[PDB]
């Protein structure tokens, strides 16, 4: 409080240490009232006669949250550089959080002049859901972010949650939720608030690329003691079958034997950005390759971690399963695709099978030869394999993280799970950071003279705005490869242009040209 | 009290894209790639980081 | 869990007259190369009271003493069967079981509708909660360790 | 008093223990000014002829 | 689509999972115990096994 | 803060010894909102079509710059006089710098009429570039210094800088700087800020003739 | 030595950079993701003294 002193301070850059690197941010944000100080039920009936499909139930309320789970909300571009040509993973270790510098304004609307003034004994509410018992929302890759731009002042978002539904009807077990039923402090002018969270035990995050592939870990120069069925006919026909083996074989890779098979996978449809390639046909719904849940069909989006594309081919991309980000001033309907960016797993085409391609082939009858009668003698017969669960000896890797993807995300609290990474990317935990809630404390109007029991719904027109300082600090894994040759390295075009990429325009405007993946260096195995 | 379908934020979009139009519409040559963002209006092609079991 | 595998007899009279170690091999996909799905997972090499037969390529086959390298006979290779984990494992040329297809009904308005109950044979199945299952045996001539592969995520490796 | 201190927490919750618990209330208030800062003397006379009861 | 020839082209074709293997990311509730049900079991003797 | 008490004083005077003089000057400043809070790229290109000998490239920002790199910001004109007249050489030595009685004012401009009126929760962010991580600009002979005369008021110049150009266009060595990239502290009302600097070893400036 | 008089260092005087902090209009009431680009007008003033040895 004071035109001398402030509240905070500076708090904006990035500390890089031997093992670890620890990132601070400070941005300028904006709270207005939401809801009109209520909580409200919302359903899809609400907003017309939608599919069962899209149907909920849920409450809307006046709170707004805070969200910086995505990466260029700490890491700046040449940061990120750093990281992913450096470091063979990496991961959280703790962060701290601070709120400080609150200015609470009025607003008066006479006769269509506004005047904006100061309300020094205005009020702003925040508290964090340390024990998790509100409805988690910040594992929904979400806008509301924290700017990648420090100098962008942004607006955050309001809080709502969805609980049980049947159509646009709710049931017995949905639950409502008042988050004025958590503790509430009484303030004075000038106050801040702060607090630490540490992050709970997760494997370092995979920012490299095989240098070798599941099917090629075998000596090129000397043969298995093994063998392998190679013929069964000496060739010509009426009874010629037999039985040779042969020994496999730099010549015969494919028919060796084998410690570990490729992980699991999911079919998805093959779209390709040459338009004049695909059908004629509408399908975005009807080739979706879903999941349904209590008679709701949900898109599997983008679901296991699988190949993007073949080798050789990157105009293909599965329908759904690849992460889409939209560039800067991209429209939000029916978008062409020069103004998105299709992300690609093609690194992990090592060890997890092409999204587009089935997992392989497996027997479906028993061939036989003769025997007493003749119809009953049968061929070889194969099926394809669409879809493959978890079997022993497999090995995948899991989807990569961006510097505009999600960092974390809350493992749903159930009796059993299997490798929690969010399917999304990032690191799952059960106890992620909690979510932050602010509100503006509502100031009521000049009430009546007379008494009356209505609550008032009539209150001075408010907004707040501050500064936000989030630092977290990261732990590091140094490469120690022995490869000879140099790595691939994430780089910058020299080549001249209008703009420098992850700059502002004339405008003034920042933009992202490009999705920035972390696997560049490169290992075994 | 939650279903795994239903876990996202009501009130915010996501900021992935899904592929929501193959064809102009009328046929010979209408191959086309559009793309949207969902989506609490469209939250069955929202993305996800589980699976039933 | 199991992965289908083509049988084949030791009594050459009872194969299919035709040259297929390839065409049904049963194999797996990466990056467009198809590698054979050798060993794979550990199942049972044949049902009871049969050991004629063999998985196509589900078993480790030895090769004796002096043995050449290339299209040599039946009787100068050693042919390993895993019987013993038939107790836990799924046969390896037989399905895994059978799962429903559709949904039976019975009359209701209208009568094409109607339709009576259908299943499908499982030729490959992953894993699932509660299985259990022995792993593949190890020999006087077989591998003693391996390396794990230096990945994200692995299961049981 | 000032802009960045309160004067004042968000106290509401109810704590369980054993054989007590232990709930807490806040609510925001709004105090008008009443009868003009006077004391008035009333009676039913003021609202019209009632019954005696 | 098209491309040189006719036949060759297809339009999109899916196929119904009746049975799905654990695969990473997955989710579950175990089967849920009665009053009449019963308690615990013995886990068999073997190499290996999954969520027993 | 408060009427009776003040963050700052006078503090502008010459202090001369036997082998040293200190210097001290105040004066009032003003600083405008630059460039709307935006990062903007400019080029030749924008300004028409010059010559290859005058085009650039580079960025403005809607930061402020403190100048002082002129000697008349630190000696009277009669200062100067005792300097040269008696002495054969000098050379700085260290510096004090301080910034105080910050007041933030707002403005409305409705209906024609302009209102001026105090905003007390607002702040001002000041910080060195001390290790040097930005273009350095103060040794162009660029106007915008502390005027000669301590009674004048002056304006804060907008901080501009350029990189690598080809032509009206980049190149991908260019660099770009953002300033919010450097500590951001939390401020209370009525805050002051300072800091000191030693000159590095410099020879004495031949204030003679031959 | 500079070209243009005065005494050349490795390390001068630092550039001491100085910006008013945005202060944002009133923001909509639904969410908009867009970065805000409506402020109230602000100019600062104040005093600087520097003093030299």
């Amino acid at each position: 409080d004071g035109v001398g002193s402030s509240s905070g301070n500076w708090h904006c850059d990035s500390q890089w240490l031997g093992d670890r690197v620890i990132t601070t941010s400070t941005r300028t944000w904006a709270l207005p009232t939401y809801n009109n100080h209520l909580y409200k039920q919302i359903s899809n009936s609400t907003s017309g006669g939608s599919s069962n499909d899209n149907a909920y139930f849920g409450y809307s309320t006046p709170w707004g949250y805070f969200d910086f789970n995505r990466f260029h909300c700490h890491f700046s571009p040449r940061d990120w550089q750093r990281l992913i040509n450096n470091n063979w993973g990496f991961r959280p270790k703790r962060l701290n959080f601070k709120l400080f510098n609150i200015q609470v304004k009025e607003v008066t609307d006479n006769n269509g002049v506004k005047t904006i003034a100061n309300n020094l004994t205005s009020t702003v509410q925040v508290f964090t859901d340390s024990d998790y018992q509100l409805p988690y929302v910040l594992g929904s890759a979400h806008e509301g972010c924290l700017p990648p731009f420090p100098a962008d002042v942004f607006m955050i978002p309001q809080y709502g949650y969805l609980t049980l539904n049947d159509g646009s009807q709710a049931v017995g077990r949905s639950s409502f939720y008042c988050l004025e039923y958590f503790p509430s402090q009484m303030l004075r002018t000038g106050n801040n608030f702060q607090f630490s969270y540490e992050f709970e035990n997760v494997p370092f995050h995979s920012s490299y690329a095989h240098s070798q592939s599941l099917d090629r870990l075998m000596n090129p120069l000397i043969d298995q003691y093994l063998y392998y069925l190679s013929k069964t006919i000496n060739g010509s026909g009426q009874n010629q079958q037999t039985l040779k083996f042969s020994v496999a074989g730099p010549s015969n890779m494919a028919v060796q034997g084998r410690n570990y098979i490729p992980g699991p996978s999911y079919r998805q449809q093959r779209v390709s950005t040459t338009v004049t390639q695909n059908n004629n046909s509408e399908f975005a719904w009807p080739g979706a390759s879903s999941w349904a849940l209590n008679g709701r069909n949900s898109l599997m989006n983008p679901g296991p971690a699988m190949a993007s594309h073949k080798e050789g081919e990157d105009r293909f991309f599965p329908l759904s399963g690849s992460l889409i980000f939209g560039k800067q001033g991209t429209g939000r309907d029916n978008v062409d695709a020069d103004k998105v960016m299709i992300t690609n797993e093609e690194e992990i085409k090592t060890t997890n099978p092409v999204a587009t391609e089935s997992y392989g082939q497996v027997a479906t009858n028993h061939q036989s030869a003769q025997w007493p009668t003749s119809y009953d003698a049968a061929q070889a017969q194969t099926g394809w394999v669409q879809n493959q669960g978890i079997l022993p000896g497999m090995v995948w890797q899991d989807r990569d993280v961006y510097l505009q993807g999600p960092i974390w995300a809350k493992i749903p609290h159930t009796d059993g799970n299997f490798h929690p990474s969010p399917l999304m990317g990032g690191f799952g935990m059960k106890h992620p950071p909690p979510q932050i809630l602010i509100k503006n404390t509502p100031v009521p109007a000049d009430p009546p003279t007379a008494f009356n029991k209505d609550k008032l719904n009539s209150f001075i027109t408010q907004y707040s705005t501050g500064q936000v300082s989030v630092e977290i600090e990261w732990e590091l894994q140094k490469e120690n490869s022995k490869r000879w040759n140099p790595e691939i390295q994430y780089t910058s075009n020299y080549y001249k242009s209008n703009n420098v990429e992850f700059a502002v325009n004339t405008e003034g405007v920042y933009s992202e040209p490009r999705p920035i993946g972390t696997r560049y260096l490169t290992r075994n195995l």
